């Protein structure tokens, strides 16, 4: 009927005899395919009858190429026309050939077959002089590529949730994520994930982890892994490999070792390079051969198929000093195109920061150049990464700093990169808004959300009626839940502290402002909400599902009762109930305690409020206060 | 990539997984080597250099290259054995321009046409290769392939989901339609970030699912599909204007004889000047045709000249309009017209389709999902082609209508040419509360009649000047001797907004008001909310004031000299011209205040009077007085 | 040899994987020693083929390379060539091109050869040509006649006035503004790429600022303007950059004032060709009927340097471009021409764009400039005021024209740039920094400009900022005193108005005590006209103690700011009511009053005895006497 020939790509979920015959028929199709390759370049070689055409065949010799159908066919063209050419006045024919095609009458054929060429091959080199020097000038402006000149340009912000020095930052060119590094008290390090705006995503802390100076980020068939330098139990160094996720993740079965046999002996730490598939690594020479060599860091290129299984020291070079310490230290590492970048170094504050180049084969320093920042009219190292863009192949040089002293830390990366990329990665997201592009509120997160605190992104956000209703961290219980809010999301600290406000959507009603701190990696340790107290002229009214007066605890949320809710409460005082109006005052106290006041809304009589004060330390008694009317 | 050669030891998911990609390298290697092999066989120039080609005649083995040396050797040798003397003339043209001396003229000749023909198509070979390089890294154009670009929020004041949208390449006004109730679509125009200009109500316009936007001698013109008093399909055109529009006289008819025995609708292409016309079959047509659509191309020179010609024709295959898979979008270029399909839920992706519109083939199906970071489920929204007006570029803008149910929000994402997406992101920057220096930002009126007229949210100033005719201010005119800052804020994605004003006070406290405004309807705005604070100064009630029953606003308390409480008609009686007092003023019921006078008393006992007072009646005041103490 | 599996185990074993990981091996080896066989076949295998597998197919000939080959050998031997004369056979010979073509003559075949190659290699000229002018079409089009102009930023200096000028710094990308002041003077404002603004200088008896000539000499930026004497008399100057006052007199240096000072001068720099171009006025006694007020000369910068009087080239500007309805707004200078922007703000007549040929004097074009559109909400009928600039990319070369413009009416009054550049240009400046934001690009908090600070007025940015408890320690203008001094706080700057007003709202970092609010208005030009600090009660149920340091009530001052005193607290206050001490809780509140004195509640915390609370006045007024109020238990 039909046979295909192609091979099954979407296999059975379940190991069955479909399975395994899935797999026989596919190996069956390969197979065969394989001898069909291997019978047609035999064939090809030895029996096929027009395996070429003579067109496709060189003919060269002394400087002159043709080809072989061409070459033949001006042969036989110089054989037909020796017997049928007709054979001319000799002298007069040669005559006749000294004049060119301007119709200028040469002295000789000689002289006339010079001028021709030599206008020909003058014109001709004209023409690609101008072709190289069209090609050259665009090739510059397109791929000019000068880390020794260039001014690096501002890209982004880094906004982690950590209060640290930046150790290395990564752009991953597929999701655009950044994944930078910070070092923590306890031998650990934060992995944050952020967005290409700074934008916090989520993070990763490395127990025991060591000060994260840089990691290796490779893609794996779609799947990206991490190759980090880490510590054991026993606190001894170990070169491992890992999958990205949310938490903690310490030395164990949760990560993989490279070749722990040829890299322990030493701090091993790398960078990988995706264009030439190389991973390029840094490791520390033990402290006896720092007095020997005077060189306290090296670097030994090796190649990533091979990292996957076999040891091969592809090209080694000493960092020589001083380029590690003292008034110079490593603060970023990368490579390029056979070039090993290397930026220095503390500073605060004095010295300058600066970037060298040097040949990875050659160990010759290329250049040195001085690293300095004059936009926000002193600044500190922070890492180097090496961006190779997706779509169009060109590149960059990032440069990430970490300027202000201590509590006033902020982290931004600057590039040198090639015709259109630092507008690319400047432009991949817009910095962080409270409204859309437009100005309109920001969609929520969650729909009917169980906590308000998840809502963890600053801006301007409209929560509905019925969105309130589930909230297990509202500002007022559920009898009271029944109109839209607004709701404010600010910044707060560093660390991880935000403000949330509520603000109720009311034009016939007080608008209620509720304001509180949350700590968006432990909602244990939110905040209370603090009532603001705003007013319109308008009264607010108790749920007709509450009977005790002393169920209304939020201070300064004032409520009127009219003459006949007055014989609902319970608690009220007892020879004051149905006769009047008053307003219920809700004051404060200590914790587990409120005061209450109930003040008459009297007109033509004598003025009365009564005072209480209840909780942990009693129900107190009312107390009454009269006035007396005068004119 | 690499094979994998270490597979898992476990029947897993990852063992599934990669023996898959497996079998997928394996089919593409294999595709790879069978095009080499026949691209050597059948295209491959210089697949061989003749010394690899064996010449063997009478059990004398030569190459084809050194044989046609050989040849070529003895035809000159046998030419020169027959010259009898030669010309001399002729012998000095045998040598070259170099000073080589060729065997006979024709050598000479041959090597030389031969050495300056290699040579220009050499120079020729390297314009067409830098040319190619050139124009496919400015003009690429792969909606196949190419990842689309977050451009800009879309903000429209009505919630519905977006039916279309067309970017103006004049203006940058974006034209979005959203159907209505009664079968209505509201036509809204946004600045390029999405931030909302006006809007047009197309009544009995239908859905409003696209309509055509053509410039005609520097005039604007909308083609719109449209219903008449009897629901009957009409294919017109009309200018915008903001309000509403209905069929008749504000509108044009179109070839009326031609396009009103069916739903017919349009996009128009600057390019070629043609109206592409996407148009329904009847419920009988569409099970013989198996199509529900069909597009035709015509030139938009016909239609204003009112000739009926269609260049080509296409019916849409039903899978294309179907129920898991319905139309969300359509637009044309170079020959290809684009079609975005896709449905509200199901975890089935959107996708977008191109066909050829000549040989009515489908070039490339490929599935929308915008997994980026700028989205961190989607509603496939319309499609628009966008030509660059200063230097011809374009893009395919897809849009968005994004989240979980309700509410919509709308987004635009594009696949341009080098330097569009750029372009069309930084047009004009994201909404700010200030200018871009961080300066408040100027205010649309001057001395506004109403405050809820500043709708764009924002921080500004209000001089004292430009407090003066205020209709809706906080507080009556009397009080209206400062500066005021306001912050307008969002509220809702419908139209409610929040405005903040704050008294620009140094030596006196700041005065902060709050409300809730309705931008398409004042009459439904709130109240001023008074927000107390203070930095310990006294608020002086204004002489022009006489009667305390005036001051109403909530927590806002007054100061009254001994003096001043002369002049109050309604202050306690016998408590006139005696001391200073703090006037609170309290919370109560609609129409009725609260009224507070503590005494400034220093060594004497301190007194307060209470009252209630408004539509309850003129309460009387109550005196509170207390015993001095130690 | 080895081939592949196809009868593989049933069971899911070791067996199966490593037979499957031995296929792929295997067919892996297999596909990389097929490539390699191919690439060897290609490049290097001797005797790849035998010529009777290569085709030769010319007219009425069908063969392969081998027959044909044997064919023309044979073809040699018996061909019969006759002696035909001297050179009769090399000439006739001679005739055939290289495709084998017999031409009747030696000159025909020459004629064709040349004719062939002339033709070919000018249309590869052509294309070369063609593709080269749409590269610098593409890439370089500068066209102020007919470009559209981009938006490029708002400029926000902290002067209610029209622009006069600006100019972007290339090295520094600081915008240069000036804005005319009453009093002869003019504001020279200095702003980020944003327009935010940095600092400012005001040049007193400057003028009106209409342009200066901005110019870097070995690293160090000049400022050649225009200034006034204190006789009102005409100089032609040249200053550094300073941020306060500046003046006529020692601070200024003068420029060949024997030669400009006869005259207003005022100037511009181009850095292309080092030239110094001057806008001057013609004196009432130089001038007949409807004589030009304004000449142009261009000069070397060299020369201005050296001393050397000597006029390039010069041009009087006709009087229509200097007009009531068209008076000068703009001017700048490249590549040989002189662009001239003209406007009338109230007389709803447009305002346009001329450019000259200084060498010729021609007018080469006119527009009118309508930036009407979506970036001025579109407010193109107020174009209050305009400049020109001609900016010049450090790094690319690239240029770009700037055109200024102010957007009134009066107080609503807000200035923008507006570009038509070559190709990224636009794109660069509108993205060297960011729109002002109230947080990093990230929605992180801003970092604070000062540790430990002085004073928080010092922070004039607007912003969310957090401060840290040990950076409010010393703060000069906090809003509670150091006792109470425990906590973070949440400090946002807020925008206030046009002249230099701004707000500022500190917001303590409490969770398990209440958010205090505290807002007020600094003058970022004079703190001596801060407001004080407006406290904005908020509570969320909690108890706020008096410091123990704290032993008067009458330090507490702060109005709404309650505390709670214990019954052991109470003994400590020195002006606790005297009979009230040891014997219960109470909450103190804290109310308003006249400036310089303060009321104070104290209520008690009573439960089931009779509710009682003490109310006194103090400050200026005197210290003023408690007065209790006692309740009456009710059931
Ligand atoms: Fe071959």
């Amino acid at each position: 009927g039909s046979m295909s020939n192609k091979l099954i790509t979407d296999l059975s979920r379940v190991f069955d005899y479909r399975y395994v015959d899935e797999n026989e028929y596919n190996f069956k199709l390969i197979s065969d395919m394989l001898t069909d390759f291997n019978f047609s370049l035999e064939y090809h070689r030895n029996k096929e009858v027009f395996a070429h055409d003579g067109e496709q065949i060189k003919y060269e010799h002394l400087n002159v190429t043709s080809n072989v159908s061409d070459f033949l066919t001006y042969l036989n063209g110089r054989f037909s026309n020796m017997v049928l050419g007709h054979n001319g006045d000799g002298i007069n024919e040669v005559k006749d050939a000294r004049v060119d095609n301007t119709g200028y009458g040469h002295k000789t054929l000689q002289d006339r077959l010079y001028h021709d060429y030599s206008t020909l091959d003058v014109f001709t080199k004209k023409v690609e002089k101008a072709v190289d020097e069209h090609y050259k000038e665009y090739r510059a402006t397109e791929y000019r590529f000068e880390p020794k000149e260039q001014e690096p340009e501002f890209i982004t912000d880094l906004s982690p949730y950590t209060n640290a020095v930046m150790q290395s930052f990564w752009v991953d060119p597929r999701t655009k994520i950044i994944y930078m590094t910070q070092a923590r008290p306890g031998n650990h390090y934060m992995l944050s994930r952020l967005k290409p705006n700074g934008q916090f995503i989520d993070r990763l802390l490395v127990k025991n982890g060591g000060h994260g100076t840089h990691n290796a980020y490779r893609y794996i068939d779609g799947e990206l892994w991490i190759y980090s330098a880490v510590l054991d139990s026993n606190k001894n160094n170990k070169f491992v490999r890992f999958q990205y996720r949310t938490g903690e993740i310490t030395y164990g079965n949760e990560m993989q070792d490279v070749m722990p046999n040829i890299f322990n002996d030493r701090y091993t730490s790398a960078i990988y390079n995706p264009v030439e598939n190389l991973m390029i690594f840094r490791r520390e020479y033990k402290p006896t051969e720092r007095q020997l060599k005077n060189s306290l860091n090296f670097v030994e290129v090796r190649s990533a198929d091979d990292i996957d299984k076999i040891d091969k020291v592809l090209y080694q070079m000493d960092i020589p000093m001083e380029y590690t310490s003292d008034t110079q230290p490593m603060q970023g590492i990368t490579y390029d195109a056979g070039i090993l970048y290397w930026y220095t170094g503390d500073s605060n504050t004095a010295n300058p920061n600066y970037l060298q180049g040097f040949d990875i084969k050659t160990k010759e320093l290329l250049f040195k150049r001085r690293i300095d920042i004059g936009g926000v009219n002193f600044q500190e190292a922070e890492g180097l990464d090496m961006y190779y863009d997706l779509e169009t192949g060109r590149k960059a040089l990032l440069i990430g700093v970490t300027i202000g002293p201590g509590n006033n830390r902020h982290h931004s990366i600057y590039s040198i990169g090639q015709r259109g990329v630092n507008q690319f990665l400047k432009n991949i997201a817009p910095q962080v808004s409270m409204t859309d592009s437009g100005g309109r509120v920001k969609p929520l997160p969650i729909q009917n959300p169980a906590y308000l605190s998840d809502i963890t992104e600053v801006g301007h956000y409209y929560i509905y009626t019925q969105d309130t209703q589930n909230a297990l961290d509202f500002p007022l219980p559920k009898a009271f839940r029944d109109a839209g809010w607004f709701l404010d999301v600010l910044p707060g600290h560093y660390n991880g502290a935000l403000r949330q406000v509520l603000t109720r959507n009311s034009t016939g009603r007080n608008m209620l402002k509720f304001e509180r701190v949350i700590d968006i990696f432990n909602k244990k340790n939110n905040g209370a909400w603090n009532f603001c107290p705003q007013n319109a002229g308008y009264w607010e009214h108790i749920p007709k599902s509450i009977t005790k007066l002393s169920d209304l605890k939020i201070v300064g949320l004032d409520f009127y009762i009219t003459t006949e809710e007055s014989n609902r409460f319970t608690d009220f005082p007892k020879d004051f109930k149905g006769i009047a109006g008053w307003i219920l005052e809700v004051k404060s106290n200590t914790p587990g305690n409120t005061t209450q006041v109930l003040r008459r809304n009297n007109f033509p009589s004598a003025h009365q409020f009564l005072v209480r004060n209840f909780g942990t330390g009693g129900v107190g008694k009312w107390s009454l206060f009269e006035g007396k009317v005068v004119e």
